[PDB]
């Protein structure tokens, strides 16, 4: 009957049963499985012991799906205790489909902290009617303990909240390591132009740049140089994620850039020895290298972004740095609606990324043109307008002011100067650079001062 | 074999004893209230005769049975002839004090069940609640026991269990000097006159523009209360990591630029202020700080019962661009969202008995006004936190929104809105470089 | 075997010990098990009398574990008679958790009208088949009563409809009581307020005010100022619900307001010899009554409220009056999802309470900043948002509007207004009261007429 | 070989297109599972009226385990309920 069920301690084998399986189908759900499940969380021995082996086995074997776990269980010899392969094979029978899975890790918690934390009532309970010879303070500091002990079996590392002293060495070991070294100006990443080395500090590992401009300003431009030039310099991948336009475009503008010949001198072919030399030895010096990875998508949501660039991380190495072209295509399904809400969860999403990697991020965006009727036209941060969420969120902001698109009697044709909107770590101001941009490249400008 | 333990001879034993020795009462209230005899009758007794010990000493048999019948109440609790049995019975001597020990502690276990019973209970009929919004019921439950002295964790208070915590309190503090304050000082000796400091229940709120180092004052404010009080504080750091935050209140501390110390470069006459401020820091291990991704409200809560499990109490916290919280359930909606937010910072603070500090942020419909200093109506957020606050300091700083303008290293502090006194306007200065507001002496604004 | 197991009356014995053994291990849950069973709802004799006294003591006497309640079943003679003491002990052993009671008693409750209903069919058809002569109209009667007494037998003795002549004798009485004595104006309780008893006549008994306004108007003080009143003007408790901040900051306010000082003298300590004596005044008149009770809780349910009230009904007295505080914290989780329904059902559960206590329910509540933009600012009931619900259950609303927020250049300076805004009984009008807040009081206003 | 007909839910409908998937059989994969062969079906003539597609039906099959997927064209003459083939232009 129920009745002698209803004792029953609650839980979801159904849903216990899916979810192993349905990992056994696929290895790339794992880590958003893994964060929000542990072992005990499973009711008994066998899904226990299961996902034990799952777990333990990707920080060494990638595959694990139905027989690499047979070569694993064979070199712990646990064969017919969980039922082996036997029952291993009913279990991988199951959900040959296996959409999706967080529900299915989630009711789990629910069921299984619930029993728990019962258990332990049920304990206090009968501890206190039979004590065996104890005292209030001896009788609760274990209640304490017991109560407390749930969710420190639940957390993972040393993310929770760090005593002075650690951060404390660590900054300090970032000041001796840079003492030794030269000073360079800088504190993180290089840009190569010397006069923004000082501003800006260096890119810091920790931040969401953005950099915005009206459409022929050329921002796109100036993106790829930040990202070449880093790439050039550092021991250590980038990442570029061009949305509107393919990577066939991407790299002769790249090309452009590094090698001082136009889009129309490569697509042709008109190149001279000297050219066709500067050419290849971009090529060579990239070939060594090969740093760069590139996702030439349509569409994409912070979700996949994580996953893409995660990926990157546990290839090799820890990233130096990021890119993204035109960010107000980055969808969201929940808020596909509404635009701000959008934006702003964007935003979140993307400094949480960068922090969850320490390391930075560009992001451009547009303008909208109501800069054009107050005719000075000279960008401000209350410009862009997306309801000002970026402008919390951002560690740093810039801006570009071509002057030849608007005025063109003016003798400054061809500079351009950057406006510096907001910096976290240190002060605002401007700086001046000049335009060969035929071929797409700014370079420093050592003309008097401004 | 099991009972909910109750010990019964020695509550009559403690009353008789009571009675025939009047004096024989600081000795027993010391250790026992009302609450924590087990029958009904025995309450009413020990509150009326508590009512007695006012002014009356002489409570044996009749002057308290002439008051009780004053209120009405004889026979409900036996009879007279019930009462009489008591100072017939237990003669007995000063073996008093370790009969209301035992007591006491009979009742800690009692207690102990019941709350251990409301878990289950809540455990099988959740009503909806997850396991994260229940871990936060239970700790929260077991912890009001185990931290307080006073071991009565739920129910109403009765009203001289209350005016005497009242009281203690407005006794300590003659004893030292007051100087004004009351709880925590900012060291600023204008703005604890306008506020008496961060009172030990409430919700600050700070709310500015970005670029106006808020975030400088509320590290300033805990920096400054991590080192004149001796408990810990908390720093959560959801706009920025920690080497950041590290290098800029040593920063503050020592009077050096941070251009200065990121480039490795510098003088005697500043290593001879960071070794200082070091040392003075770390012979007193008060801060804990954590530079999460996004958090919840509970892991909030989660951590900081955590830590004050581990010794004594804290004493402030400061929270960190709050927009970035996020209760995942309702992330749909975002006003539910605030609200929950708001309502869960307020009762962590009240169960801990401390401050809070939380940025926020403003709406950009200010700029267009021409003005451009804050008010109440500025932040859209649903106003979830105008409501739910206690203070909230705006900030104002004209060398952003003008260049020429004739208040030059100068901020304020617009107040608007204040739960327990009135309202006003601060100025302070502002050194961008080492990141310090300082007091502002000079005239009046 | 089991077919011969069909024709046994439907019963269960394990859920009957279980429950026993639960509510004599644990005293806080006879109001749920007493608002689903009663006696004949058992089997046996021997329970059912069990259950008689572990009802009939908690009347009076709270206390039923295992030996206090066998000192009372003793002089009943039932020792040794309905189980015995040794038999007893088992239920008090087993089950030492008492972690369900509530759906061990609702099955209990099932079988037991599903074997009332059939021992009625059986009784039913044999006289059917054995008329005994007699006629239809002395043989359906009888059934009918029958059938009723089963729900007769669950029915709390004092909860049915009244005839019109009984409540008419309770009006009488009423009008006779007041005859007595005099009138002042007051049909229930006073508050201090002479402007404000006519146009109201006083807090009436059964009802759910509700103040509402801006944050800084002072509902707070003024809701503290009528149970601070109602208390010194009555023998007879009060209660707070201080939802928003505890005790030490509640009392001095109290303290403060009856004695005419502010707060500001008592924190820092510069204060006068006739300072201290209007303190210890109040204070031992305070403390001579013992009327108020306090909570400094955190977060609540209708549900906690109403046990933390009818404990203290039972213990002592009927109250006479409540306060809750800052409503929108209170939750009642299962519809965080939305907030409309939850203030619906809020306010829907405190109606009930204060009904089923015949007792009032101040309520504070906030207002939506809609009327910000009308530069009238006087509210009415259009611009409370919080479901409408509040807008229709309650008996009483009195908003509060004082325009030296607002407005600076007042003629108007010290004035606090009373927009009623709707009523049950009386008729709405608007008060003009004066407000000294660095005490924290509202008081009377002789003065022109509106 | 056994067919077994069935229905599907109207969650495909605010999807702006309505031509059926596999997801769109919200059946806890019970015989997105336990099945070998499916074929859903359209037809123009129901959802929009300016569609120029009068007279036709289309067997869309979101999976054949033995085999290849495909996308197929055919008529409808529902006055006396029979398909026929398709010659006309491809797909
Ligand atoms: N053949 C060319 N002649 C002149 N300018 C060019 C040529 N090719 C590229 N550019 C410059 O490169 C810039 C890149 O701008 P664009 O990619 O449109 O910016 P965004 O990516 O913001 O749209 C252009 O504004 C343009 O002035
Ligand atoms: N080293 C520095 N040199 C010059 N200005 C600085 C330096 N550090 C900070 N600032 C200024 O101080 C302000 C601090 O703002 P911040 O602390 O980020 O508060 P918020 O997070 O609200 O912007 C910035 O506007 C910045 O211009
Ligand atoms: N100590 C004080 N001195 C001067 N004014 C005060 C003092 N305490 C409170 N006030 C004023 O009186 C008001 C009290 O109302 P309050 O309790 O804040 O109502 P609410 O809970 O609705 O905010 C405050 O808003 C403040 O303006
Ligand atoms: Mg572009
Ligand atoms: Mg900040
Ligand atoms: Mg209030």
């Amino acid at each position: 009957p129920q009745v002698a069920g209803l004792k029953v301690p609650p839980h979801s084998i159904e849903a216990e049963q899916s979810v192993l399986g349905g990992l056994m189908l696929d290895n790339e759900r794992w880590d958003d499985v893994a964060e929000r499940v542990v072992a005990d969380d499973f009711y008994t021995r066998p899904h226990r012991h299961i996902f034990t082996e799952m777990a333990r086995l990707q920080e060494s074997g990638s595959p694990i799906d139905l027989i690499t776990l047979a070569e694993s269980l064979e070199r712990q010899g646990q064969l017919d205790s969980v039922g082996g392969f036997a029952y291993l094979a009913e279990l991988s029978k199951n959900t040959p489909s296996a959409a999706n899975i967080s529900a299915y890790a989630d009711i789990v918690r629910e069921r299984a902290v619930v029993r728990e934390m019962i258990s332990v009532a049920n304990e206090i309970a009968e501890a206190g009617f039979d004590p065996q010879g104890r005292t209030s303070e001896d009788l609760l500091d274990l209640a304490e303990s017991r109560v407390f002990k749930i969710a420190e079996s639940r957390a993972n590392k040393d993310e929770g909240p760090k005593n002075i002293a650690d951060v404390l060495d660590a900054t300090v070991a970032r000041i001796e390591q840079l003492f030794q070294q030269p000073h360079d100006g800088v504190t993180g990443v290089n840009t190569g132009y010397d006069d923004l080395n000082k501003k800006t500090a260096g890119l810091q590992p920790s931040d969401l740049i953005i950099v915005a401009a009206r459409p022929s300003m050329g921002k796109t431009t100036f993106a790829m140089n930040l990202v070449e030039n880093a790439a050039m310099l550092q021991d250590k991948p980038v990442l570029i994620f061009s949305l509107e336009m393919p990577s066939e475009q991407i790299m002769m503008r790249s090309l452009a850039s590094l090698s001082r010949v136009d889009q129309t001198k490569i697509r042709t072919g008109q190149l001279d020895d000297e050219d066709w030399a500067r050419i290849s030895g971009t090529m060579g010096i990239l070939l060594e290298k090969r740093n760069i990875y590139i996702d030439d998508s349509s569409g994409l949501t912070p979700t996949e972004v994580r996953s893409r660039a995660r990926r990157i991380a546990r290839e090799h190495g820890g990233i130096g740095l990021i890119m993204i072209d035109y960010l107000q295509l980055m969808r969201v399904p929940a808020l596909s609606d509404n635009r701000t809400l959008e934006i702003a969860e964007i935003s979140r999403s993307l400094k949480a990324l960068a922090k969850e990697l320490n390391v930075p991020v560009v992001a451009l965006s547009q303008l909208n043109r109501s800069l054009e009727q107050r005719a000075d036209k000279r960008p401000v941060n209350s410009d862009l307008r997306e309801s000002g969420s970026i402008e919390q969120d951002a560690d740093l902001i810039m801006f570009i002011y071509r002057d030849e698109v608007y005025h063109e009697n003016s003798d400054l044709k061809g500079i351009a100067e950057i406006i510096i909107g907001k910096q976290r770590n240190g002060p605002i101001g401007t700086v001046r650079l000049t335009f060969n941009g035929q071929w797409s490249r700014f370079d420093n400008y050592a003309g008097p001062q401004y």
